[PDB]
């Protein structure tokens, strides 16, 4: 840990930024009509970290008019395509480098969602990958660049989930999902940007500024892996890696309408991230990938869990990414925890969703009731900082201030005595068979068991800035380690999603949201996104899904 | 005149283009990558001057994805702007020609518009120009290459305007203008593609095969300058001269989305040129530059007028080039001459220029009727080949076939005696006389006359092959000798621009013209053009007004 000032540190951290844009912009080689055009878009990043700009109000919109369409025909083409033009030479490495690295640089000056870009060491990924195409072409991902987190170790890169004083916590090593999709053809190019304590469905840090919305600018982006929900939002990454102990990997991808898989712990490696409290395992952190193809997402998990991580990190399960073989499929409707509505766009998406699920004639529809969503917040209360907040706390010795969202999150944390963890650890695994029983409730008469659950991934599209003040409909999967895959329905529709008449909350929280929703047109151009829950390791069965959901 | 067999001028023809195609490939100094990417293209050239090739769909986006940086920087500035790097010698005149060289061979073998690449004699030029940069820095023009029509007379070059009859035409003289515009320290460096007799709105002939349009190459480049529409509509010249009798240089300007400018008769030097019916009188073609750039055609007016022509072609009259002094205009909006209707896309581009105008305080904006819009085909159907085109048909003596819209313009050619002639001449004379008291009829009560008319260029963007049987549109003020600036305005849009619905055709003609727009996605991408009319010596009301237009 560091103890100098926090000013000279973010002072530090943006200079690393810096020097790491106007490398990536040499490797991108802008003509002068891109760098004029680039020059005067609107910026999501100040002069300083407290600096948050002035955003475009439609950023995708921005994107999309300034780059050329010699970079558009790459990164707006679906990736696993892509694979295939990459496989037979239709398309060098090296193109695709510098076609990504061009769009990723519009989207950081658009969204800041870049914390430091990779140009360096990816023109070496992406050379020496040209160099040995004969050897390598048959690789599942050969030549395809990627984002990560921040908080994911990349060699010779200090390691800081946005936190100041870890600017010296340099690492000389991969993460071995890093290592496994580089033994697989990929590299990762640029790292995208965390928030503070990452314990924030928003992404601002001072290590960084603030992060929007790839489709509305004065909304965030979300968190805790904002950064990637914002690049693979506006499609200037093919794919990229977050985290998610609290909807930190969804809530990104259902704010800027693309896919995003909260993988079910044990499947992939995600231990040797950092993060506050280390060595705290009352409640474990998973990762996934973020991309605007569901096909991608499914093949980065295809790829990494056959190379058998399992002999590598022995937290893991030898179990098979397989396709489901289910033709018929049973599936429940989550309209709500009863606690806080969701917010008309994301009923409708509701609705949409599950007409569109009643006209297959392999799907049977049934509403799915909540289980003690209160429980939620009380276990998650004692159990994400088991220390009091000691740890995290401890960080803002140089003086770093604590932001709004991340007050939340560590309001009420108690110090706890060793009974006082066993106690909450009993509360957490009887609360998890609990709920087991009540999934299980909803099996058929013939034996049939819940295939999946369609429910929201947040109260409303993209939260305006400081006002995620309700994770459940996220956490509820973290506290049960269940797998779930955030997916694109529809965008708010003005006409269709006015606010509620004659509407009586459910109590202050639902008011709250309620009171939030002011109209429509607040929210212009926001993606309606839901989920798909399962049990434990029937990932699959949500990609499965997902998939008849786009057909 | 030659009397060999066509087949064997044809090659001859070919051999000369390939034979200035490698050297200009050497003087551009193509790295492996370009040459890669451009021996890849798809080519408007055949095997044969009568096998058309397979022309890419978009020309211009295969050229803006073709070429590098280290080229685009230069060709797609603004001409006027790139001169100010020339003189302040930020880019070096052998920089300007490497880049521009370039480019025009990328676009030579996307659209054929190039008959003969001048690379040895562009070199020398660009060469001496570096070397006396100190003493020719303040030319208007410095450093600055320019393309000419096959049918400008260029030192030691045949000029045949595409006649394979006359490929032993050597002259050992410039045209009088190509003589003033490199005494202003600027040099022509490629000669443009010319059709068979001149006298079609497409570009065919049996010395170079077929040209296209730069944004859509299923659709003609125009003509009879077709190659310096092409190749300035692909900004691979930053400007062209060309020759107008018919529409010959503000129909390739508006296929091709850019400026073309039919000067006054009298104003610059163009009998030096080379046509059919050489010593003919009774209506006489003009020149004018075509260019991307406004700003660069009012610049070669200016620089060649102010040259003082009148003191080596006495034809021409002491008229200074000047900006108008007028705050107010009256414009007149020409809707159809009522014989052949325009299509949707040509509509659409009057009402946008019409509500523009309507929108600045200082424009009164009336409707303007035509006035015996058929006595035009009458007498220019008399005038234009008034030898019954016995000198057109002589060049087919090698055998050189009759190409179909040939046949259109030299149908019905009568042998005129002398006395045929002064009636048609008086008829010609009336007509003018006539017009001229019908465009005064819209001055008003304060005596404001009609300052300028804005009219289609064609009945519907650029052609299909083969299609151009109306010209009244240009034809009109070939007849009476106005100045026309065609002008950009807007390109086919594929939901506004759907076929007119109970549409009654006005005649035969118009029905064909209707039939002809069988969809806007036959003419996708193709520019929607227009044209400023003024009357005889107001070419520079024209420019002012068109630079109101663009801003």
């Amino acid at each position: 840990m560091l103890t100098d000032n926090w000013k000279e540190l973010a002072g530090k951290a943006q200079s690393t930024f810096q020097k790491s844009l106007k490398q990536a912009i040499e490797l991108a080689d802008f003509d002068e009509g891109l760098a004029k055009r680039y020059g005067a878009l609107p910026s999501a990043i100040g002069a300083n970290v407290e600096d948050f700009g002035s955003p475009a109000q439609f950023p995708l919109e921005e994107y999309l008019k300034a780059l050329p369409k010699k970079v558009l025909d790459i990164t707006e083409k679906d990736p696993v395509e892509l694979l295939k033009d990459l496989k037979s030479r239709k398309v060098t490495c090296v193109e695709v480098l510098k076609a990504y690295t061009a769009a990723s640089i519009v989207a950081s000056k658009l969204t800041n969602c870049v914390q430091e870009f990779l140009p360096i060491e990816a023109l070496q990924y992406a050379q020496k990958l040209d160099a040995d195409y004969e050897t390598k072409k048959h690789l599942p991902l050969y030549g395809l660049p990627f984002s990560i987190k921040e908080m994911i170790p990349f060699v010779g890169r200090s390691v800081t989930h946005g936190s100041l004083c870890y600017l010296d916590r340099i690492v000389d090593y991969n993460a071995d999902i890093v290592n496994i999709l580089i033994a697989n053809g990929a590299y990762p190019f640029v790292r995208t940007t965390n928030p503070q304590s990452l314990m924030m469905l928003e992404c601002v840090s001072f290590s960084h500024g603030r992060t929007v919305n790839a489709y509305n600018g004065m909304l965030t982006s979300g968190g805790s892996s904002g950064g990637e929900g914002a690049l693979n939002g506006m499609r200037a990454s093919p794919f990229g890696l977050g985290s998610d102990i609290g909807g930190s990997i969804r809530c990104p991808a259902a704010f800027n309408g693309i896919y995003g898989l909260r993988s079910t712990l044990g499947r992939i490696p995600t231990a040797d991230y950092f993060s506050c409290n280390r060595g705290s395992e009352s409640i474990l952190s998973v990762t996934g990938p973020l991309s605007r193809s569901l096909d991608t997402v499914n093949l980065v998990m295809k790829t990494v869990i056959e190379a058998k991580p399992w002999l590598i990190d022995p937290t893991l399960v030898p179990l098979d990414w397989k396709r489901p073989e289910n033709k018929k499929f049973r599936v429940g409707i989550y309209v709500s925890d009863h606690i806080v509505n969701p917010s008309p766009p994301i009923n409708r998406a509701l609705s949409m969703v599950t007409e569109k699920l009643k006209s297959l004639g392999n799907f049977e529809v049934v509403t799915f009731e909540p289980y003690k969503p209160e429980k939620v917040t009380e276990i998650l209360g004692k159990l994400y900082f088991e220390d009091g907040a000691r740890d995290f706390r401890a960080t803002l010795q140089t003086g770093e201030p604590l932001l709004e969202q991340t007050r939340w999150a560590i309001e009420g944390a108690e110090d706890l005595d060793m009974h006082d963890q066993w106690y909450w650890n009993l509360q957490k695994q009887a609360y998890r068979k609990e709920f087991l029983k009540h999934w299980c409730s909803y099996t058929d008469n013939d034996g049939n068991v819940l295939d999946a659950v369609i429910a929201p991934v947040f109260p409303n599209v993209a939260a305006k800035h400081e006002t995620t003040k309700y994770w459940t409909y996220t956490s509820q999967w973290n506290l049960l380690d269940y797998p779930v895959l955030a997916f694109p329905v529809t965008k708010v529709d003005e006409s269709l999603d006015q606010p509620y008449k004659n509407y009586k909350p459910l109590n202050d929280l639902d008011k709250y949201f309620y009171e939030q929703y002011d109209s429509p047109s607040s929210f212009k151009n926001a993606p309606a996104n839901l989920c798909l829950v399962g049990l434990r390791f029937t990932d699959e069965k949500l990609v499965e899904i997902a998939n008849i959901l786009r057909n």
